[PDB]
């Protein structure tokens, strides 16, 4: 089960593999059967291939970019909050989109939950 | 107030972290609802209730030298939940030291927050 400082590295790690858009490495780090709430409110999806349409859908088009912006926090319970923006263009508009991630980690190191805090409030157009 | 809206949450997130600024332990506790948890840091036990949420902001930030600001924009979901991040400076072993925190939170349909959950360890300190 991660440390605080295991949590933070495989967090950062997650905003890496979003930032160059693989899919396919992002879907590794999840639980075969985690649950990710994105935005938090709707209905979760369930399980690998799931999360993994939901990954191609949001990245598979290109042209979307993800950093950090600010520290990860991380508990002693394999859990861990992260604060990044994520770029994309929308029917021409350059957009930024401000999230927070929470995520849980299993006793093997994977995303067993996820939960992306963000509406419509925190969209703004802004150059890349 | 009924459930708030995300523009809502936003608001009350903001205004929290002024009251936690300037150490308005009363209006802290006015923010909660009368059963409210809070969890801080996450990972370790909940307090229950009004009182035990006073006295841990009383502990806290009773001392008078504690400060607070947002780091980045509150963000907000539709079902009245939100979550910030923001740094809050204090002293650690005799100098001036700075924390790194994310808190998620939860409103009831009166506006009064139903639940609160602060991220940090101590990998988040700095001197
Ligand atoms: C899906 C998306 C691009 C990726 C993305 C969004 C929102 C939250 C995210 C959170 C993540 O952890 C990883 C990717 C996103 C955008 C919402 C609109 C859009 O095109
Ligand atoms: C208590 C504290 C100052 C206030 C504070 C801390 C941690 C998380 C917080 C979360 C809050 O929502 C409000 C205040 C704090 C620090 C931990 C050590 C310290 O001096």
């Amino acid at each position: 089960l991660p440390t605080a400082q295991e949590v933070q590295g495989l967090m950062a790690r997650y905003i890496e593999l979003v930032d160059v858009g693989d899919i396919e490495a992002i879907v590794q780090m999840y639980a075969d059967d985690a649950t990710v709430e994105n935005p938090f409110g709707q209905p979760p999806i369930h399980g690998r291939e799931q999360i993994a349409a939901f990954y191609r859908q949001g990245l598979g088009g290109g042209k979307v970019r993800a950093c950090l912006t600010g520290p990860v926090r991380a508990s002693h319970n394999g859990c861990g909050a992260m604060p990044f923006r994520v770029e994309m263009v929308w029917n021409g508009q350059p957009c930024a989109l401000d999230v927070i991630n929470v995520m849980r980690f299993d006793e093997h190191g994977r995303i067993q939950t996820m939960q992306a805090y963000w509406s419509e409030v925190n969209l703004s157009v802004r150059e890349p």
